[PDB]
């Protein structure tokens, strides 16, 4: 019993962390099989990132002024090039440590675990979600950038995330692993303002599950709603249309509990009119939105 | 920016996790040099768990009784001791990836990270405090006994906490690696009620120095008091008091913000007697009392 806030394991993603330095900006990268991938702006001056024009930098570079760092050994880059905003360094070492991986886009909503590295070592993990606005709110602090995000499906580890910028409003923007943004941001210094940070609405049911099966029920009412009735106080809210395809994912929780997906939604529309009067769930004030329903079965079943 | 509930990267931890199985008991050993180390209600039947006499029950076990599994390898056990709550059981190959660590008891409001395994194997990160009632708020389904409590000091891991029980108001206790419970809990099923989980003042002070980092300001009042006066209020809320020591622990974030520790302090009062009134501090509309000073410091500065 209990739920946590839970990352996974990191220890596959802490072998595969390496320090790269461009000139006099030191960030992080992913070694993985004979690649380094790091995001393109270790190439820039803090002057060169107001308005960068990368390919015309990265003519001024050699695989010789990228120097790639594993504990304390050099690694010899024989290549680089550039995939959309990450850098690809070819080595000659096969990462010795590389675990099965994929490469995989996530979704809005989709949680993820962040190692948050400085200089090419681990300094922590905590879990995270992509927002509906495709930002993320991570701890990153200067030299944190080509830090990673990652799922693990037992063995394989699915890499969804590299952190290149903070917005002036503090919240993180990065990359899929190919190097593509999260939304529309670019990295660049200019103005970037995120869209709304709608709540996951998805995820809350999943927590309000979690808390069920933990033996927290307070908030349990007496009533039902449709998608359409709930969809309407979801959207007066800030919270993310609820569709048929998360009533669907939401089944096993349902079925565990006996609570109809609908009578939660209407239990979670009270939370929303009548607010939480001081009380709380799962030890939180507030309704928490970075479990998916796919967190809460793992946590609540116990997977490796 | 940002600041996340974080835990330590699990990696040095995760190498160290071993299935062991007595009868038809599996829960998880932790192999440090040629020593595993689990819980010594792993030779209890559910059945024994009700008064089990330990010195009587291990009489009728063998070192060939306990099985211990290092990834699909089976390690010899060539010897077993109790050392009050915890088996230690020698086996004939030191572990190969056994980190530089200590044992360490810790004191109520210290925080550390937990590696959830199952059947030896990694689930989950999580960051924990030790409660002042001696109970930790875990996620602990059955076949987590054995996963183990940490802290890290760049490369030497310190163990503070082993888990063993689960309470029937499902908090979580547990033993130090010398096998000393904290607080009053025995490994019997039994009735077992905690203390009153009161709030980590100094831990919350931290976090509140933490917000003011991060650009969440607007608590910050125009009052001060005193640590007699601050400390009337802490009990009448359930707060630890305030000693001179956790004063002089915040010393570091009160040199950072410019805002004295007591300051700090006639803000925290405001927010118990006025509540949030429906705001958020660092996303919690609750006050956080699981990071220490360290803790602040490390995620503010950057430690790896
Ligand atoms: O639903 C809302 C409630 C309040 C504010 C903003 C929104 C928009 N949310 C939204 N989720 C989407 C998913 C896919 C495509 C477009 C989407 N727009
Ligand atoms: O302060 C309180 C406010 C409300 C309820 C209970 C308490 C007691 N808390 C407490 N912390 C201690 C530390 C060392 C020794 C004894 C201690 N008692």
């Amino acid at each position: 019993s209990g739920f946590r806030k839970m990352a996974f394991p990191s220890g596959k993603v802490e072998g595969c962390m390496v320090q790269v330095t461009c000139g006099t900006t030191t960030l992080n990268g992913l070694w993985l099989d004979d690649v380094v991938y790091c995001p393109r702006h270790v190439i820039c001056t803090s002057e060169d990132m107001l308005n960068p024009n990368y390919e015309d930098l990265l003519i001024r570079k050699s695989n010789h002024n990228f120097l790639v760092q594993a504990g304390n050994v050099q690694l010899r880059v024989i290549g680089h090039s550039m995939q959309n905003c990450v850098l690809k360094l070819k080595v000659d070492t096969a990462n010795p440590k590389t675990p099965k991986y994929k490469f995989v886009r996530i979704q809005p909503g989709q949680t993820f675990s962040v190692l948050a590295c400085y200089n090419g070592s681990p300094s922590g993990v905590y879990q995270c979600a992509m927002r509906p606005n495709f930002t993320i709110k991570g701890s990153f602090l200067n030299g944190s950038c080509g830090s990673v995000g990652f799922n693990i499906d037992y063995d394989c580890v699915s890499f969804c995330y590299m952190h290149h910028m903070e917005l002036p409003t503090g919240v993180h923007a990065g990359t899929d692993l190919e190097g593509n943004f999260y939304g529309p941001f670019v990295d660049r210094q200019t103005a970037q303002a995120a869209g709304t940070d709608t709540t996951i609405t998805v995820n809350v049911l999943a927590w309000l599950y979690a808390a069920v099966i933990n033996g927290d029920r307070w908030f349990l009412n007496r009533f039902t709603t449709t998608l359409n009735d709930f969809n309407l106080v979801a959207m007066k809210y800030n919270y993310e249309p609820l569709t048929q395809d998360h009533v669907d994912i939401l089944g096993p929780l349902s079925a565990q509990t006996g609570i109809a997906v609908l009578d939660m939604c209407a239990s979670l529309k009270e939370l929303l009119q009548n607010g939480m009067n001081g009380r709380t769930i799962l030890g939180s004030a507030l309704l928490e939105d970075e479990f998916t329903p796919f967190d809460v079965v793992r946590q609540c079943s116990g997977v490796t």
